[PDB]
């Protein structure tokens, strides 16, 4: 299982590289049944940390892109759950009880409750908050700021955009040019081209996340 192992390696390392942007990230991986239909094996588990921001939409869509490139039919699922000792993010490569909560600006997350995030949940969250031209991940991205205290756990979902439109556009140019060089104009630039370019140089992904820094009003 080397082709499988390489893909699983890459998927885990997308999370490691892009879920945050600073500090020690506590990412645990673990069975030959991560891809198997009907399995409840997550790819990895991440302990969330008070005050940190997690780039859920970007990582989600990056994982979805790699899976479709490998002809894998399922789309990932993120599960945030609080067991009373800690809040974790579990990244499943497919859909795998306690109250299951939906996305909103402030999701109180008591013990034994979960939040499930899937393919269209980020667009549904953004849809009423941003104008149509800003709806795509390239312009507006959903993040999660963790609020974890002894007396309350709360997942705070925010939409971030670039404050500097010119610098954001310059990063897009670099990514587009990287995609064009791998395949050998701006009018065709797609989410696939975006992740193809970032796949070739992760630093371009870091550049994008760095510019997507301002919560919407």
């Amino acid at each position: 299982a080397s082709p499988e192992e390489r893909l699983l390696d890459e998927l885990n390392n997308v999370i490691v590289s892009f879920l945050c942007d600073s500090g020690s990230l506590e990412v645990e991986r673990c069975g030959a049944h991560v891809f198997s239909r009907g399995s409840s094996q997550p790819l990895c588990t991440v302990k969330l940390r008070h005050g940190q921001i997690y780039h859920l939409e970007f990582v989600y869509k990056f994982l979805a892109f790699k899976l479709k490139n490998c002809n894998y039919p399922s789309s990932p699922v993120f599960v945030i759950s609080n067991n009373g000792l800690a809040t974790t993010l579990r990244c499943f490569l497919h859909e795998p009880s306690g109250p299951c909560l939906g996305l909103s600006t402030d999701v109180d997350l008591p013990k034994n409750s979960i939040i499930m995030l899937g393919q269209d949940d980020f667009i549904k969250f953004k849809s009423p908050l941003v104008f149509p031209a800003e709806l795509d991940l390239l312009k507006s991205m959903v993040v999660c700021r963790a609020y974890i205290t002894e007396h309350r756990t709360t997942m705070q979902f925010l939409v971030f955009q670039a404050a500097n439109a010119q610098k954001a556009s310059r990063v897009m140019d670099m990514i587009s040019d990287m995609s064009q060089q791998l395949s050998g104009d701006r009018s065709h630039f797609s989410l696939r081209d975006f992740f193809r370019g970032i796949s070739a140089n992760f630093e371009l992904g870091k550049d994008f996340l760095r510019e997507m820094n301002t919560p919407i009003h």
